[PDB]
């Protein structure tokens, strides 16, 4: 397992998300589903010129998996996935400019719900999760596990868990007071409110 320091701007973003009083936490789900949808559009687009890009799996879908025993909510997709370079460097570079723009908009009167417009909606996971684990597999790289409980650092390791074929799993280790997001009625309500027209089948798993 390798340990990395978040860039100052992303650490500041995560602290703002964790510390700011903001009751409309439910928007985290649409942000993660939007990232999944963008990932699925990318693999679908690439497959039109190279059909062998779907040898790692033809199905293009999103699964929402609650686990009350583990207190986790997992957002699974069969999108493009992320490489080691994406996890450590590429996406952090993109997140730096988005974070600066989001911070300025917030000072000017914007709301935390607008985070996704700045391309840093992933970090809205910290509205409800004490720890986030990202398991991912891109066609050109190995399966990786990224993880962070904030506090300025994240880890990356090659993942030895169940092989995924292709895609991303975002595992939200929910805060003790955010267990409503494990309830079927609550997830169904949020999906219908904010994610009803996503162009991929969203399956809400139950227990
Ligand atoms: C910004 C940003 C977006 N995302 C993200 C999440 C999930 C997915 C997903 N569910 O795939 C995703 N997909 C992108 C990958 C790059 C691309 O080309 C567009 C889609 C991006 C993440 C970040 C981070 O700074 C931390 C991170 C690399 C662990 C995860």
């Amino acid at each position: 397992m390798e340990t990395f320091a978040f860039q100052a701007e992303i650490a500041q973003l995560m602290s703002l998300i964790i510390n700011t009083f903001y009751s409309n936490k439910e928007i985290f789900l649409r942000e993660l589903i939007s990232n999944s949808s963008d990932a699925l559009d990318k693999i679908r687009y690439e497959s039109l010129t190279d059909p062998s890009k779907l040898d790692s799996g033809k199905e293009l879908h999103i699964n929402l998996i609650p686990n009350k025993q583990d207190r986790t909510l997992t957002i699974v997709d069969t999108g493009i996935g992320m490489t080691k370079a994406d996890l450590i460097n590429n996406l952090g570079t993109i997140a730096k400019s988005g974070t600066k723009a989001f911070m300025e908009a917030l000072q000017a009167g914007a709301d935390i719900s607008m985070i996704g417009q700045f391309g840093v909606g992933f970090y809205s996971a910290y509205l409800v999760a004490e720890k986030v684990t990202v398991i991912t597999k891109h066609n050109d790289d190995e399966q990786y596990a990224w993880e962070s409980s904030a506090g300025g650092s994240f880890t990356v390791r090659t993942d030895t868990g169940e092989p995924m074929g292709r895609g991303t799993k975002v595992i939200l280790h929910l805060k003790e007071d955010q267990t409503e997001y494990l309830e079927e009625r609550r997830i169904k309500e949020i999906v219908k409110k904010h994610s009803q027209f996503i162009g991929y089948p969203i399956t809400l798993f139950v227990e």
